[PDB]
């Protein structure tokens, strides 16, 4: 009935691999807070785990002041990327908050499919040689 | 007087942090084993640890025999490559014994050196993929 009791329903479908109700569980948790910070990203996860590309983008794009604090970017370019929105996904990732070592992944692979080889040179070098 | 008691002399130094007096004890160790594989292997390591580049190649080069079936494809490459042999790394590399990802870092390397950008660049996303 409880809230963390639904938390750990998640984090069970989660690592069982079952994102569909996992999805489920999360959208309760929103029931509850139509604003939990956590449950957004959550949702998120569960929709490009499912291949819902186009709606975990809409929840990103329809919920900006909300994760103001902590912005979704990577998921966003990912997102962007995956549906082929590669200049897209170019604004995103170079906006991006917070570099980590699977943006930079990223970066690189939508320089590639840019045909901008010597940037991603440098982008993939950089991730080897950290 | 004991080898023992060398070989534990030379993990001292070697995991500690000094790679000149584990040369030495290495060196000692040579004395009572003509061609002691592992001590040989050491020497190398030690030696090229040191920046001792033409001594540890030389090591290989004339050990042959007695280092076959042991693999120093790195090891020669990396020499060859600290002593700006580009062309000579790249064939050791290319006909090396048992290929590993250290061994494609160094061939990554060695291309980016050749201005052959398009095959280190390659070879660096096939790295970050694995």
């Amino acid at each position: 009935v409880s809230v963390p009791a639904l938390w750990s329903e998640v984090n069970r479908y989660g690592q069982n691999g079952d994102f569909t109700r996992a999805l489920k569980t999360v959208n309760k948790i929103l029931q509850i807070n139509k604003d939990d910070v956590t449950a957004l990203h959550c949702k998120v996860v569960c929709l490009i785990q499912n291949g819902s590309f186009k709606e975990a983008l809409n929840v990103i794009n329809t919920h900006t002041k909300v994760l103001a604090n902590n912005s979704l970017s990577f998921e966003k370019a990912y997102c962007e990327y995956r549906l082929n929105r590669i200049e897209n996904a170019l604004k995103t990732i170079e906006s991006a908050n917070q570099q980590t070592d699977k943006l930079k992944e990223l970066y690189g692979q939508v320089l590639y499919r840019l045909e901008r080889y010597d940037e991603c040179l440098a982008v993939y070098r950089d991730l080897v040689r950290n």
